[PDB]
């Protein structure tokens, strides 16, 4: 229902910061499989929310826009990682706001730690995608891949040499594996447990597998 070439892609301004939270809210938590799993409460926190947002003035958050309608239609929001980032992220959980993004940081440690990408490919940092998401009115207008091949093409004009995600769905996993990423490493979201041996997330089966993909760039 819109024109294709109305649809722009782009980095979002530090000026935006209010919009790009607005997208977030909208068409990224709401879907989330590791946040709508949690069992003690399906909304994100703040500093969930603190986390997204500070990447905007990074410029490493890519936005789709609607420019008729001058509205987000999309977003993915990325930065680096290395080794060292795993225990730094266990680190913060032990005292940041939330239980809830405490322990997602923890899987998110898990994941990246699995993962090994840096270690893996002998690199000393590689771009992770954190976020990827788009409005589901827009279907039909590729965006979910022009905004995965967007941050490819930006990361490595940035001189990275592997990008990564953790793909929560299996759409986002096909879409992954369509843009030439491979996926290396992978965990059951359900049969996750903490260091207390709790169990803190029950997906429907949509959600049920988590897998980390990279490709070298």
């Amino acid at each position: 229902m819109v024109a294709p070439e109305s649809i722009v892609l782009r980095v979002a301004r530090l000026d935006e910061l209010e919009q790009v939270r607005e997208i977030l809210h909208r068409i990224y938590y709401p879907e989330e499989g590791i946040t709508i799993s949690y069992v003690h409460g399906k909304s994100h926190t703040l500093d969930d929310e603190r986390f997204s947002l500070s990447f905007v003035e990074q410029g490493t958050v890519v936005v789709a826009e609607d420019s008729a309608a001058k509205k987000f239609i999309g977003v993915s929001i990325a930065g680096p990682i290395q080794p060292g980032d795993p225990d730094a992220m266990v680190e913060e959980a032990a005292t940041t706001e939330t239980k809830k993004w405490g322990d997602i940081l923890k899987l998110l440690a898990l994941l990246e730690r699995t993962a090994d990408v840096c270690g893996r490919y002998g690199l000393e940092k590689a771009y992770h995608v954190h976020i990827l998401a788009v409005d589901p009115t827009y279907r039909g207008h590729s965006l979910g891949q022009r905004l995965l091949q967007f941050q490819m093409d930006l990361s490595k004009k940035l001189g990275f040499k592997a990008i990564s995600g953790d793909f929560t769905s299996v759409f986002s996993v096909k879409l992954a594996e369509k843009l030439g990423m491979e996926c290396i490493s992978q965990l059951a979201l359900g049969d996750y447990r903490d260091e207390k041996g709790e169990k803190l997330f029950e997906p429907l089966d949509v959600h049920q597998v988590i897998k980390t993909c990279v490709k070298l760039l």
